[PDB]
């Protein structure tokens, strides 16, 4: 029913959202409109702190009926329960397929608020919303999808490289694309490779998320100009979508990829 | 009789080479594809990938040891807490592979009591390297040509195996020349353009088998340019898993020399 | 047996011999040995036969060596050797060496020539070990955003060395899961001659720089150096000495030397 | 222990055989078996080009773990040890006594390769049979052995004699011969002198090695037929033995001289 629903994790405070259900706190507001940003956070939403250490004293302010906390705030449940009944919904393990795990978590959030019927409708919209990508995707490139790589800058020399377990290889798969450079299950989904190990990747397609802070300056490095891939003009800024999310994560990052690879399109 | 759960496809060759039969083996349907000669049995089930094997799956079988190798060193902490487990590493950019590999098939030997089987098996081996290469200077010899193994990733990109991988030890064993010879990398591979062996033109290109676009690539614009091509020094390895276990270097000696016998003048 | 009388001519073989066991009857710059290379101790019997660039041919020739081990900046004399002992020409510092890898090599072929190939196997897989476990300590203190890491020589108070891809300090920080910071391509020695401003720009990053270096408190004190941004946002430690251009156990003692100096100043 | 040795020379082919190693590159192996020709090389070893100019693609191509280069081969040390670690044993200088050097390399070589006791087991064996020819020697010349003049033909005009600090001339003084025409230290132990000059060793017994592509034309030429030692029947010819090779050469130069010197025997 309508009860009052405090969120601990990004991933989790899309997933309510997107069920109709408007939480009274969450975790780091400012950031989450800027990392995030595609499940628009309502103004009555208050900023209970961060999503490691969240403010103790601000959430039992909120009078809480539940506290919803996901993997990083594994270790404060105990603590959690002190205040509010707790629903631990974690994701992104090494074991997790991370979007399977976020669509099953989505229906169990859906099932536990009632809006179970709500979901339903997103759910088969988003597996549509697929094939409606995978379709312009085949129509502009020729039935043979590219091989693609997605990957987040961690320093202006390293980057994080997405493995097959993480939401972005999810993607890929739903669009039909191809994995120009696969790696083993990771937690997070993520491997932090090094920028210069990206000079071999002279045939697919590679797609960064935004935002990054250091964008110019490595734009700006003489090692990223040699890059075979920039240079061959088969790369991308990807649209801020939160890698880490909930279910219509995938959809959001599925028309974000989608929209960005349209583009640099022979 | 042991209750084994193996995690990888070399740890699994070398349990069966044993003559051990796990009750738990990772992706069983893409095994008889890509390594298919140590024939998993009909009772052994599928636990899940490799690299992401199934945990409800492998503690329903109630197992007494797992057998973990590199890629699900991860996954130790957590699974030993389902069974005791023997962690087996290799292929990484120090290891020789075939050596490792050797020792490993002696280590779960012993751990098994099939001590004597592996041995026998071993002398074999060895004997079998010597009896191909005998064949091959038949063919070839007394100066045996330089080969280059590798394996497709696209029609545009190829597998090089470098000096610490298993092709390139099976290579030295057949008394063959190293046709283009590679600095030690994880798993023995570089990945190079297709566009490199326009210069290899003297000697043998050998590429594994399945590639799912070979088709593609022998009448590709790029692949029938190529010189040991025209000259028809080229051909397809029987499939044999490269990243095997102790008789991965046999059945890969006997592939490579069988499939190299062909083409000989 | 292979109780033979060695003689090197370079410090990166006089630590590859050393740390097989192996104790040489000649080896150059002994004095100066003990202020850059340090980790592997000379040895009180091994005498100083001159220096690296110009042995002393009748030094050499006067302890009577059994075999005579030299490197790179030693090939000029290789013919000349020859007449003294028979002579093992170990190369490792081009443009296209993998400096590290060769090092690795070079140890285990020195290994086997003098039987110590036992030994040898138990260093490398120490320092393997060692090298996952140095990674292992870096996540932990840091991100799961391994830190981006500059590693230096200071050529003069205004121009410095930056190491390349090929060199060993390079292997080291890739051993230890780091970023480059201020990547460069393959070099001999494995070393660019930059000036001191092309620090100027590496922000958020993190600078190493290797011991000794006589004039450091002037760098400390200078205009230039305190106006870096590593500098004033306290990301910038002195490694202790361990030769960036040695053997296969220098990337061992440069590991930990570097992940020891990156432990302090770390969040 | 097992490494994979590449030659460069014939003497450091030999040495290295003798101690039970086998390379996997080697020199001029079709002319080998027909100079040198007692250390027979394995059928596996594969011809790396000749000596002085060695095919630096094959001997890459053979992935040595060492590289074994003599005097011919020092100005091509610096290539080759970017190629593998390369040892250089240097010989037959005018300095060099070639077969002390020889035997002292033959025991580096052996103390390199672990194969140290068959080193001492050969050359203990080697001295041993130094005196068994010189007793077959004594018996058959009156225990006063004659002075012998080694040489290797050039031309039919000029000859190849041996220096003092040759090979052959130590076998000669192992056996106990004298020299019946020494030569002062010289490059290879040779001195090309014209064959004219051998007019004048009249009572002593001349020595020539084998192979000779012109040895018919020599022996029916007026000038050689006039020969003193010729006519006195103190001549003859020395089966194939490798003058300049490693420590077993002495050996087999041995008992090519003494069992080409019993014949011609009064």
């Amino acid at each position: 029913s309508h009860m009052r629903v405090v969120v601990l994790n990004w991933d989790l405070l899309e997933q309510v959202l997107e069920l109709g259900i408007q939480p009274v706190g969450a975790p780091e507001l400012s950031s989450y409109v800027q990392w995030v940003v595609q499940p628009e956070v309502p103004s009555s939403v208050q900023d209970i702190g961060t999503r490691t250490e969240p403010n103790l004293e601000k959430i039992a302010a909120l009078k809480p009926d539940v506290i919803l906390a996901a993997g990083p705030q594994q270790d404060l449940l105990a603590t959690l329960g002190r205040i509010a009944p707790v629903v631990y919904l974690p994701n992104f393990s090494e074991q997790d397929n991370a979007a399977q795990v976020a669509i099953s978590h989505f229906k169990t959030l859906a099932t536990l608020f009632g809006k179970e019927a709500v979901a339903q409708q997103k759910l088969e919209a988003m597996y549509a919303r697929f094939s409606e990508l995978k379709a312009s995707l085949q129509h502009a490139f020729g039935d043979t999808l590219p091989a693609v790589v997605t990957l987040r800058f961690a320093n202006p020399t390293s980057v994080f490289l997405y493995t097959e377990n993480s939401t972005p290889q999810y993607v890929l798969e739903q669009l039909g694309l191809s994995s120009a450079l696969p790696q083993p299950p990771k937690e997070w989904g993520i491997v932090q490779k090094r920028l210069s190990e990206l000079q071999h990747v002279e045939q697919g397609y590679v797609l960064y998320f935004l935002p990054f802070a250091e964008e110019k300056k490595v734009q700006k490095s003489v090692l990223w100009r040699a890059m075979p891939f920039v240079q061959a003009g088969r790369v991308n800024s990807v649209r801020p979508v939160w890698s880490y999310g909930g279910a219509m994560s995938l959809r959001y990052s599925a028309e974000a990829i989608t929209e960005s690879l349209l583009a640099v399109a022979p």
